[PDB]
């Protein structure tokens, strides 16, 4: 399924993500180093921080307690639509989802 990563400079990268793969895994697997997951994807850091486009704010599973807690560690501005990419799991229903990658992760 399609996922679009928009950089701080507006650069857009479209990736084909398989079912069950997190947006973090797909990002690092394709050279999108802006959101490398330091903790490895277990919601133990905040370097995979991204802004989920309002167009898909609800069409995505709500953040859990671990994520909620860790979002406070993000270095980039914490916004209402701030999420941890390693917590967003791809499914056909998310096809076309767009997430903005904060330039800073530290
Ligand atoms: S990679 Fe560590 S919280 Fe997402």
């Amino acid at each position: 399924s399609k996922v679009v990563y928009v950089s701080h400079d507006g650069t857009r990268r479209e990736l084909d993500v398989a079912d069950g793969v997190s947006l973090m895994q797909a990002a690092v697997s394709n050279g999108i180093y802006d959101i490398v997951g330091d903790c490895g994807g277990s919601a133990s850091c905040a370097t995979c921080h991204v802004y989920v486009n309002e167009a898909f704010t609800d069409k995505v599973p709500a953040a859990n307690e671990r994520e909620i807690g860790m979002l406070e560690s993000v270095t980039a501005e914490l916004k209402p639509n701030s999420r941890l990419s390693c917590q967003i799991i791809m499914t056909p229903e998310l096809d076309g989802i767009v997430v903005d990658v904060p330039d800073r992760q530290w």
